[PDB]
RNA sequence: AAA
């Protein structure tokens, strides 16, 4: 049992417990292929690397190793064939793919290649490399396959910080994964911009770095500094390395701006390099629902002839994209909410039916994503399907997820509005007054609410 | 990647 507890010792993508769902792996290896033709980054034996796991896991090992022999061969080319250590990520994820292959003398071969790296650096460990460059590696990857592995990613970059605070790599690595994180609670009462310095010491550190740039000037935005953000985005389009990747970025910058017509300019641009994008898809889809929007403002809610032809443009093309989005990739939440909320805009209660059911059975990375969900579901139940009951059930749905976001207080103030709606209709509704003095209680009032709740007690006779 |  000595190789395979050898092999568990090694740093590589069999032991760093990536997060890979088999329903996200076709747009895992999408991204890894888009990564690998318009990503500028100084080494490219990770993303290799990572296109290996991945073809593995595909049932695919020759193909593998044809990505590992890549690895290899692209760490010379482009380097002056110098030695670097991020090689024994390769020799791992090698003497793995040879022991699943039953290919074992080769994959000893390989442990021994590693072991005698780890002597000649005085490594500590026979097999297990301790050293900044592999750190960053392990991060790389996690960053790659899933919001599921973002705090354990940003906590390898934190790592390497705590030893070499100005390492440009790593600065760049937990910039990036903060950025993410904390996207993930931006919705959520009293965030903070825990990524902002971070960014900004990662764009000072790698100075040609467009991708941080966009990101620098995406946070500024949200803390209300877009002109300031704007001299960023400036200076990352005026570079040519990773386009589709500063384009994105830039594209929602000019949109939530209220450019839309250039962040669609700038999308349409980079769906040139990489169609199979499904944040691009979801980008367009976005442009052309604020594109409605602004028509829907301007013929206040009436549009005809030539408008409503645009309307209908923007409707349906909103709804191709963000079907594109999710065919691609089918886990993505959020993506289905927008479609859903674009066939009520088409008129088309059964597919926003059918798109509400799907998400109500998914289980988000970001749990409070799952109020959203049930917010808008019920409305959806209010005011297109004419049904209080469903309405309150989603409301309370929403509510009962327990973290203060923009969305739970919505849902508490339309629940709030449905059930006095109802009550002016019936004044002893029971159910309706127990429901606006719980609204009451979670607003804090609490003497308005007993006395609802004694009302509807009384009631009971 | 909605918000
Ligand atoms: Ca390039
Ligand atoms: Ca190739």
């Amino acid at each position: 049992h000595q190789v395979k507890d050898s092999l568990e010792q090694l740093r590589c993508h069999f032991t760093w417990e990536l997060s890979i769902d088999d329903d996200e792996m076709p747009d895992l290896e999408n991204r890894v292929l888009d990564q690998i033709e318009f990503l500028d980054t100084k080494y490219s034996v990770g993303i290799h690397n990572l296109l290996a796991y991945v073809k593995h896991l595909k049932g695919q090992n020759e193909e593998a190793l044809k990505s590992l022999k890549e690895a290899e061969n692209l760490m010379q080319e482009e380097h002056d064939n110098q030695a670097n250590v991020r090689s024994l990520v390769t020799w791992g994820n090698f003497a793995w793919m040879y022991y699943h292959m039953g290919r074992l003398a080769e994959a000893q071969t390989y442990l021994d290649k590693v072991e005698n790296i780890c002597k000649k650096l005085s490594n500590p460990f026979r097999y297990r490399m301790e050293c900044p460059e592999i750190d960053c590696e392990e991060g790389w990857a996690l960053l790659k396959c899933g919001g599921k592995n973002y705090e354990r990613a940003k906590a390898c970059f934190e790592k390497v910080l705590e030893v070499d605070p100005e390492n440009p790599e790593s600065s760049a690595g937990y910039a990036i994964s903060a950025y993410r994180l904390d996207g993930f609670k931006l919705a959520t009462k009293n965030h903070k911009p825990f990524s902002l310095l971070p960014l900004r010491q990662a764009v000072r550190l790698n100075p040609d770095n467009g991708y941080i740039k966009v990101l620098l000037a995406l946070k500024l935005q949200d803390e209300g500094q877009e002109a300031e953000g704007e001299k960023y985005i400036e200076e990352a389009l005026a570079n040519m390395s990773s386009q589709t990747y500063v384009f994105r970025y830039a594209a929602k910058f000019y949109r939530r701006k209220g450019s839309v017509d250039k962040a669609l300019e700038l999308l349409k641009k980079a769906l040139q390099e990489t169609p199979t994008s499904v944040l691009l898809h979801h980008q367009i889809g976005l442009c052309y629902k604020a594109q409605m929007i602004q028509i829907k403002e301007a013929t206040k809610g009436q549009p005809r002839g030539q408008n409503r032809e645009k309307l209908d443009k923007m409707i349906r093309s909103a709804i191709f994209h963000f079907e594109s989005a999710v065919e691609k990739k089918p886990t993505f939440e959020v993506a289905h909410l927008d479609l859903a909320r674009m066939y009520i805009e088409a008129g088309n209660h059964r597919k926003a039916e059918e798109n509400f059911q799907k998400l109500l059975c998914m289980k988000p990375v970001v749990e409070e994503t799952m109020q959203d969900i049930h917010f808008h579901y019920g409305r959806f139940q209010e005011f297109q399907k004419k049904s209080d009951v469903n309405a309150i059930i989603h409301y309370l749905k929403a509510i009962k997820i327990e973290q203060a976001s923009l969305t739970r207080d919505k849902s508490i103030n339309s629940l709030k509005k449905l059930v006095l709606r109802k009550l002016r209709r019936k004044a002893l509704d029971l159910e309706s007054l127990s429901l606006l003095g719980f609204v009451y209680k979670l607003e804090g009032n609490m003497n308005e609410a007993e006395e609802y709740y004694e009302r509807a007690e009384r009631l009971a006779a």
